[PDB]
C-alpha cells in the first residue's frame, strides 16, 4: 500500500484505488496501473522533473529503504494477476531489488522529489511506475 499526495492530488497504484478514489477521479491509466484522484487538503509531496536513474525505496515487507539502480521508463511485459490480463506495462522501470505483492505503493525517490511508486516485482526485481512526466500535478 501506499500513495502521494501533491497539491489537491492522490497517486495511487489503479489495481488498489479505493471506492472514494474512483468517485473522486482525476485520471487513470490500466497501461500504467496509476489512478489520481482529487483531494480536499493540501498534500505534503514534491515530484522530481529529472532523469536520474538512481534513488531509494521504501519497501514495506522488509519495513526498510533500499537503494536502486534503475531502468528508463518503458514498455515492459507483464504476467497475468488476478488484477489484469497479460499485457504490456508502460512507463516501467526495473530494477533489482526486494518485493512482494503488498510492497506495492512504495515510494522511489532521488534528491530532485518523488520518482514513481512500487507496481511489479519477481524474483530479485522490482518494478516503479513513473510519474515525472505527469507535469499536470504540480498545477
Ligand atoms: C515476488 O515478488 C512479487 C510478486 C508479485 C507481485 C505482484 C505483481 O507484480 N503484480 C500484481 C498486482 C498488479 C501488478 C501490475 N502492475 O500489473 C502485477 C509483486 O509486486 C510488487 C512482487
Ligand atoms: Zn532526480
Amino acid at each position: 500500500s501506499g500513495a502521494i499526495y501533491v497539491g489537491n492530488y492522490r497517486v495511487v497504484n489503479r489495481h488498489l484505488a479505493t471506492h472514494n478514489d474512483w468517485a473522486n477521479l482525476v485520471w487513470e491509466d490500466s497501461s500504467r496501473d496509476l489512478l489520481v484522484s482529487s483531494t480536499t487538503a493540501q498534500g505534503c509531496d514534491t515530484i522530481a522533473r529529472c532523469d536520474c536513474q538512481t534513488g531509494v525505496y521504501y519497501c514495506s515487507s522488509r519495513r526498510k529503504h533500499y537503494p536502486v539502480s534503475f531502468s528508463k521508463p518503458s514498455l515492459i511485459f507483464v504476467e497475468a494477476s488476478e488484477y489484469y490480463p497479460a499485457r504490456y506495462q508502460s512507463h516501467l522501470m526495473l530494477a533489482v531489488g526486494h518485493s512482494e505483492p503488498g510492497d506495492c505503493g512504495g515510494i522511489l525517490r532521488c534528491q530532485h522529489g518523488v520518482v514513481g511508486i512500487v507496481s511489479t516485482g519477481g524474483n530479485g526485481l522490482v518494478g516503479f511506475a513513473d510519474v515525472r512526466d505527469l507535469l499536470w500535478l504540480d498545477e
